[PDB]
C-alpha cells in the first residue's frame, strides 16, 4: 500500500516547487488545466462507447472550499484512474532532457509536460487524490511528497466517474481558502477551457455551484 516515487520524480518536484517559489498560484492554472484533459480523454472514449458516461451523465469541473478543513477539493468528471494508474502515473514519469530543460521561464515548461500536478505541494503539505476509473473501483492515493499510498476508498464509488484532488493547504496558503481568491483564480485560468466549471459560493444566504466561464 505504501510507495516510494521513482528518484526523477523526486527531483522533478523539487526543480518545480523550487522554481515557482514565486507565482505559487500556477498550482490553480495546472490543475483545471488537467481536468480539462481528463474530460477531454473521457469524451473521447464516449466517441466509441455508449456506455462510456453511465457513471455520471456530466463533464465538468466542481470546485469547493472548505476554509474550515483547511481543504480545497477540484473535482473532475473526466476518465479517472484505476489503482495501477494510479501507482504508476503519480508515482513515476514517460524525461530526464525535461529534468535539464529545467536547470538551464519555466512555468511554461512544466505545462507542456503535462507535469504540473506536482505544483500542488506548491501550496499544501499533503495531497489526496480521489479517482473512480470505469474498469474500477474508487481508491484513494495520498501523499505528504515523502511517499505516496494507495488505498481502497472505504466510501465506495461516491464519484460515479472522475478524480478529485484534495489539497491540504499550507500556514501561508490559507489566502486561498478565500472564495472571493478561488472565484478569481478560476476566472482567469479557465477561459481557455471548454467544460464548465463551478465554484461552490454564497449568494444572498444561500450556496449552490455558481459558473466561472
Ligand atoms: C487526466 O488524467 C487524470 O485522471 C487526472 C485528472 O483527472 C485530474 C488531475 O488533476 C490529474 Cl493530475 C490527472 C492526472 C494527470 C497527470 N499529471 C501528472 C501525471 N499525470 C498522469 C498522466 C499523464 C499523462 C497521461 Br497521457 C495520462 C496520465
Amino acid at each position: 500500500e505504501k510507495f516510494a516515487f521513482q528518484a526523477e520524480v523526486n527531483r522533478m518536484m523539487k526543480l518545480i516547487i523550487n522554481s515557482l517559489y514565486k507565482n505559487k498560484e500556477i498550482f490553480l492554472r495546472e490543475l483545471i488545466s488537467n481536468a480539462s484533459d481528463a474530460l477531454d480523454k473521457i469524451r473521447l472514449i464516449s466517441l466509441t462507447d455508449e456506455n462510456a458516461l453511465a457513471g455520471n451523465e456530466e463533464l465538468t469541473v466542481k470546485i469547493k472550499c472548505d476554509k474550515e478543513k483547511n481543504l480545497l477539493h477540484v473535482t473532475d468528471t473526466g476518465v479517472g484512474m484505476t489503482r495501477e494508474e494510479l501507482v504508476k502515473n503519480l508515482g513515476t514519469i514517460a524525461t530526464s532532457e525535461f529534468l535539464n530543460k529545467m536547470t538551464e521561464s519555466t512555468s511554461e515548461l512544466i505545462g507542456q509536460f503535462g507535469v504540473g500536478f506536482y505544483s500542488a505541494f506548491l501550496v499544501a503539505d499533503k495531497v489526496i487524490v480521489t479517482s473512480k476509473h470505469n474498469n474500477d473501483t474508487q481508491h484513494i492515493w495520498e501523499s505528504d511528497s515523502n511517499e505516496f499510498s494507495v488505498i481502497a476508498d472505504p466510501r465506495g464509488n461516491t464519484l460515479g466517474r472522475g478524480t478529485t484532488i484534495t489539497l491540504v493547504l499550507k500556514e501561508e496558503a490559507s489566502d486561498y481558502l478565500e472564495l472571493d481568491t478561488i472565484k478569481n483564480l478560476v476566472k482567469k485560468y479557465s477561459q481557455f477551457i471548454n467544460f464548465p466549471i463551478y465554484v461552490w459560493s454564497s449568494k444572498t444566504t444561500v450556496w449552490d455551484w455558481e459558473l466561472m466561464n
